[PDB]
């Protein structure tokens, strides 16, 4: 009840919430270099050209 | 009829009534710790709350 560090599965929380932060971050992170890129911005408005 | 503590029923309850005042101490201690605890004083409220 107490949550102790000793205990299994407080431990497993906070190891799996730091990989998961870092996971998730760094997946966001490569996304918004992409979109930094002025290349990926220009490919979209290529697009919207080539449509219509 | 003395209550020696040679006698073996004399020393008998010495000892234990020093262990189950240890013992006793130590479960009501842990009680304490969970009840000191605010997320656990959070938990009743919450439970008030999900009964309605």
């Amino acid at each position: 009840v107490r949550g102790m560090n000793t205990s299994s599965a407080m431990s497993a929380f906070e190891r799996m919430e730091e990989k998961v932060l870092m996971q998730e971050s760094r997946a966001q992170a490569l996304g918004e270099l992409a979109g930094a890129d002025l290349e990926t911005q220009f490919a979209q408005l290529e697009g919207g050209s080539d449509v219509d």
